[PDB]
Parts: C-alpha cells; structure tokens; sequence
C-alpha cells in the first residue's frame, strides 16, 4: 500500500505520515494501484525521489530532484497525481454540423 525505501536516510514516521497522508488524500485517484514502492536518493546537488506503481491496466513512473528531501517527495507523487490525470484523459469531443449518421458491425472489428 505504501513502501519508502532509501540507500542514504532511514524512514521516520514523518516522512511516513507525509507521503501516506497524501495517499489516503488521493481518492479521486483511487482506482488500482497494487503495492507501491518510492525510493529516496541523494546528490551533491539534493535530494532524489524516484517511485514506481503496478496496476491492473499498467504501471506508472515518477521522480524528483528538488534541492529539498521534502519537496522532491512531494513533487514526486505529484507527478503520480499528473500522470493518473492523463489517465483518465478527456477529449475535445466532437458530433458533427447537422447530425449525420455512420456505424457498422459486420465491419469493424476483423480488419478495424
């Protein structure tokens, strides 16, 4: 549901409570999302947050290097919030002039 894990820092119940809350934030988002996992890394420029999410319908990727541990994280699943808006897309949508009228079944399917 929620795995943290880094090769430099250790995870504290902040950072826990901070990401987490942030998850149970996200229903709107809530639709698959399988066991998650974020990792968390450091430069000699900041800090790095790279985090990766098995669905059902794919898998998603995001990552962070803002100067601030914090701001990476959280600009990290900000792009998980980003990335399963275009998920969900949304179209221009478009009928027609007048209303016309075009669909077939005994072709659309074999070489469509």
């Amino acid at each position: 549901t929620m795995n943290i894990t880094s090769k430099q820092m250790e995870i504290t119940p902040a950072i826990r409570q901070h990401v987490a809350d942030r998850l149970a934030k996200l229903e709107k988002w809530q639709t698959h999302l399988i066991n998650p996992h974020i990792i968390l890394s450091k430069e000699p420029q900041g800090f790095v947050a790279d985090a990766t999410i098995n669905t059902p319908n794919g898998v998603l990727v995001a990552s962070g290097k803002h100067e601030d541990m914090y701001t990476a994280i959280n600009e990290l699943i900000n792009k998980l919030e980003r990335q399963l808006n275009k998920l969900q897309h949304k179209g221009e949508a478009r009928r027609a002039a007048t209303s016309v009228k075009d669909a077939n079944f005994v072709e659309e399917v074999e070489e469509e």
